[PDB]
């Protein structure tokens, strides 16, 4: 995948990975960046207009918690606009297991939930032209920091949703991969809560191991897009990119 | 473990998988068999009854999307009756990929509520005495049906999430175990709808391959309690019990 001339849709491009991978990305000459975020960062904004001035960059407000007809009329807008959208990444993410709702709400359900909405304008069945979807999931999908459980969980169900997703672009035209941060020094993880504060030192000892920046990170992001393996599973760790098998622990046959 | 005199609270009871294995609990001489149910069951309430007469079954409506204080209210009035309860059994779910938010809310978020409510009178870190965590998950958390995605992530949470608790037993005396049917005849599975209607026939195609029937799923429910194996991740799938191995991607070194 050639990133030129292309229109992204960024959820949540101003976060801390998000950032990093979003000057990659506009490096890359896209047409179009669409970000959508809940908040305004107008220093990452006029950062990355600066970057390269070609690309046209838009911001859109966006709380990942609003039911999909909201995102349907958001991006109706933006479809209407850009006409085409090639690639959707769904970013959004919240570390605090004190708020065990909201966890799952922005980091399962409101991916599930943009997802649906932009296979509306996607879904081939519907005559839509298919489409590009990447989750910036985590590691801890794969196996848990156990002390925010529900962190991990959230996670666990968006690397699943995922692959779903990846099975299911034949009959949709959509293809799907996650992506897999492992720790990388951004604010989300530099303190958090962990569940029933089980682990009130998580952040300070999981920053007592080998962690990666989120330049690199945000480089393997790029990487990963670039690639543009459906159904892949991707994790950045330690500054490389890797694609992990998923154990098929059971088949449903169909 | 022994289930004589035991205290068990099961969280949906008396549906398909539930019922059955209902019916072998109540078989092993129970002290207190408290069943939380959204509705009421009379007839299954009555067999139950019928079954063991020297099992105090108690029923009281719960619905798992209220929050955690709602579920702690419950709980403070049972454990006021009963003073120990022995092992809590989290079985509600719903497949229906229609509702999205409904799903992730009863087969995920609720889990999680019914479990951080019941710490509050468990956790010994409080001065309490510890306990016993049953979930029932799905063999769809492992490896998705993916015509239903959003189902099948939530099981993937739940898996996830009852992993995290058995690796907290040691902080907070709570041992935890997943119990993860393959696909069983009961209702649920009869006919219920794909996410996006990929596949408007996944429940005929389902009961096209080898199912088990919800007996057979109870009975080995039931040895699972007994094996009583902290962190174990039980498959029920064909009529047979086995603990699967999770696969180490990832690990987050503390
Ligand atoms: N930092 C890590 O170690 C790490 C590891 C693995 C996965 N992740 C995941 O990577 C992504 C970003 O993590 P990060 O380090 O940049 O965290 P971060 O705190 O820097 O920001 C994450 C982003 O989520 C956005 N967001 C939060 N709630 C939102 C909502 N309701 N609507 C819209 N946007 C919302 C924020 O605006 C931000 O842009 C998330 O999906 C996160 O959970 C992070
Ligand atoms: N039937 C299968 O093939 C299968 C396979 C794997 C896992 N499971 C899981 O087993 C559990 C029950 O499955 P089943 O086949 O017996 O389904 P079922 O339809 O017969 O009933 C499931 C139970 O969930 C309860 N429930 C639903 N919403 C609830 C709510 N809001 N509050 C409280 N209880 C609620 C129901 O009342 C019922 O007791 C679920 O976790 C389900 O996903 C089922």
């Amino acid at each position: 995948m050639d990133l030129t001339n292309k229109n992204v849709i960024f959820v949540a491009a101003l976060g801390g990975i998000g950032l990093d991978t979003s000057r990659e990305l506009v490096k890359r000459n896209l047409k179009n960046f669409v970000i959508l975020d809940r908040v305004e960062n107008p220093t990452a904004l006029a950062e990355l207009k600066a970057i390269n001035p070609k690309v046209n960059i838009t911001f859109h407000t966006y709380d990942v918690t609003v039911p999909v007809a909201e995102s349907k009329k958001l991006l109706k807008k933006i479809f209407d606009q850009l006409k085409t959208v090639d690639i959707l990444i769904n970013g959004a993410g919240i570390l605090d297991d004190h708020q065990i709702e909201r966890t799952i709400a922005i980091n399962f359900t409101g991916l599930v939930n943009t997802t649906t909405a932009i296979l509306d304008f996607w879904d081939k069945r519907k005559g839509g032209p298919g489409g590009i979807i990447a989750n910036i999931c985590s590691v801890t999908g794969f196996n848990a920091i156990h002390q925010v459980p529900v962190y991990s969980a959230s996670k666990a169900a968006v690397v699943s949703f995922t692959n779903s997703l990846a099975k299911l672009a034949p009959i949709t035209g959509v293809t799907a991969y996650s992506i897999n941060p492992g720790i990388t020094r951004t604010p989300l993880v530099h303190t958090f809560n962990s569940w029933l504060d089980v682990e009130p030192r998580v952040a300070e000892l999981l920053l007592s191991h080998p962690t990666q920046t989120s330049e690199q990170c945000g480089q393997n992001f790029v990487k990963a897009i670039e690639a543009n393996k459906n159904g892949a599973i991707w994790k950045l760790d330690l500054g490389t990119l890797e694609a992990i098998e998923w154990t098929k622990h059971w088949d449903s046959h169909i």
